[PDB]
C-alpha cells in the first residue's frame, strides 16, 4: 500500500537524523572510550554487573537496520551508555569523567534534534 510506504519513508528520514545526531553525540567521545562494547574477555565480571550493556557500534548496528522508530529509543541507548558508566565506574575515574562530560555536550545535541523531529513529524 501507498499508506505502508509514506511510513517506510518517514523511518527513513528518521534514520537520517538519527545518524547526524549519533556523528555529532560521538565526536564528543575523541578518546573513542565508547565506541565498542566492553569486552568480557578483558571485564570477565562486566555483566555481573551491568544487564543491558551499550556503546556507540552497537547503536550503529541498531540504526543501520532501521531499528530505532522514535527519538526515545535512540535517546534510551544513549542513557545506557552513560549510566553504565557511572555505574561500573568510581567518580575519580577518567571513564566516569568521560561519561559526565559526553551526557553534558550530548544534551545540547538531543534538545535541538527533539525539536527536528516534532517540527518535522
Ligand atoms: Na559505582
Amino acid at each position: 500500500s501507498m499508506e505502508q510506504v509514506a511510513m517506510e519513508l518517514r523511518l527513513t528520514e528518521l534514520t537520517r537524523l538519527l545518524r547526524s545526531v549519533l556523528d555529532q553525540l560521538q565526536d564528543k567521545d575523541p578518546a573513542r572510550i565508547f565506541a565498542q562494547p566492553v569486552s568480557l574477555k578483558e571485564v570477565p565480571d562486566y555483566l555481573d554487573h551491568i544487564k543491558h550493556p551499550m556503546d556507540f557500534a552497537t547503536m550503529r548496528k541498531r540504526l543501520e537496520a532501521q531499528g530505532y522508530k522514535n527519538l526515545h529509543e535512540f535517546e534510551e541507548d544513549f542513557d545506557l551508555i552513560i549510566d553504565n558508566c557511572m555505574k561500573y565506574n568510581a567518580r575519580d575515574t577518567v571513564f566516569y569523567r568521560a561519561a559526565v562530560r559526553l551526557r553534558d555536550q550530548g544534551g545540547v545535541v538531543l534538545r535541538q534534534a527533539r525539536r527536528e523531529v516534532d517540527s518535522i513529524g
